[PDB]
């Protein structure tokens, strides 16, 4: 079960990541942006889920969205984004692009495990 974990935060990546380890998940890449993102995916395409924010540099997780789906090895990959992005606008916008599920930031500790966890479960 190998995650990819894509945000230009230092401080959420780490929570995302702590997270996931409670949850039983080890195996988690990082990322900053979306075309570092992009070139680990591309590179380790046994990538199993990809978890994303939306807004940053050197390509947004909206065009990584796109960007994976219209990939041949990536259509099923689960696609995991956890945004400051709450408005329904941009819930309906990232749906479209290929988002199978959507967390809004922010979050407790506490809240971000309840969430994962529904998505994930444990591993
Ligand atoms: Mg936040």
């Amino acid at each position: 079960m190998k995650l990819l974990v894509v945000d230009d935060s230092s401080t959420m990546r780490r929570i995302i990541k702590n997270t996931l380890s409670r949850l039983g998940y080890e195996d988690v890449l990082e990322a900053e942006h979306g075309v570092e993102a992009w070139e680990k995916l591309d590179a380790n395409a046994d990538t199993k889920v990809l978890i994303t924010a939306w807004n940053m540099p050197e390509m947004n997780g909206l065009d990584l969205v796109k960007k994976v789906r219209s990939d041949s090895r990536f259509k099923e990959i689960p696609i995991i984004m956890i945004t400051t992005e709450g408005g329904k606008a941009e819930v309906i916008t990232a749906l479209k692009a290929g988002v199978n599920n959507y967390i809004v930031k922010p979050f407790t500790p506490q809240v971000l495990k309840e969430k994962l966890e529904v998505v994930l479960g444990t591993n």
